[PDB]
RNA sequence: GUGAAAUACCACCCUGGCGCGGCUGGGGGCCUAACCCUCGGAUGGGGGGACAGCGCUUGGCGGGCAGUUUGACUGGGGCGG
């Protein structure tokens, strides 16, 4: 990789298990990107795609404005927005469409299912965080 | 742009691979000191050796033994029915 985020890298650690509201805060300032950085933070998810039966979908769309469906890998992606939000709003978007996604989680589907959800960008790290906390 | 999928820095995952490490399961070899055998001698020497033996536990083969079962009707009983 560059020195983008090997500057970047010593800050922010994947290893030990993190929470939302002091983890979200970090995400614009992460990206050290010359453009439009639009975040994207994501898990996957320990339900069978093999079978359609249990699959998800739908459009459902952010209240702060643009500016969700299942792989046959069984991970989940979905954009939040574009450069836009500031940083320290997010405790309110971070918990936002996350709430959204266990509305049409199957029944079916076998697991713990928000497994590991890290915060990212389209330009940024693996840095651990709760989904919940 | 004629394949529907886009060839960016990314993360999050699929499939097989190596790499390190974490809990690890399985194999091989050598060693002696437990354990076993032995030695005119021994707090020692030689041999076997973590096997074998012995405890607890698992499943198996098991008339060598043990306890029993092996029906009634019936022109006697069995055989037949
Ligand atoms: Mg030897
Ligand atoms: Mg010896
Ligand atoms: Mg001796
Ligand atoms: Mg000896
Ligand atoms: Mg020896
Ligand atoms: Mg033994
Ligand atoms: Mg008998
Ligand atoms: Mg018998
Ligand atoms: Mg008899
Ligand atoms: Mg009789
Ligand atoms: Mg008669
Ligand atoms: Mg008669
Ligand atoms: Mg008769
Ligand atoms: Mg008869």
């Amino acid at each position: 990789h560059g020195k983008r985020y090997r500057a970047l890298l010593e800050k922010v650690d994947p290893n030990k298990i993190y929470t939302i509201d002091e983890a979200a805060h970090l995400v614009k300032e992460l990206a050290t990107a010359k453009f439009d950085e639009t975040v994207e933070v994501h898990a996957k998810l320990g339900i069978d795609p093999r079978r359609s039966d249990q699959n998800v979908r739908g459009t459902v769309s952010l209240p702060h404005g643009l500016g969700f469906r299942n792989d046959k890998t069984g991970a989940i992606h979905a954009p939040v927005g574009k450069a836009s939000f500031p940083p320290e709003k997010l405790a309110d978007n971070i918990r936002a469409f996350i709430r959204a996604l266990e509305a049409h989680k199957p029944e079916g589907a076998k697991g713990t299912f928000l497994r590991s959800v890290y915060v990212t960008t389209t330009m940024g790290p693996s840095v651990r965080i709760n989904p919940h906390s």
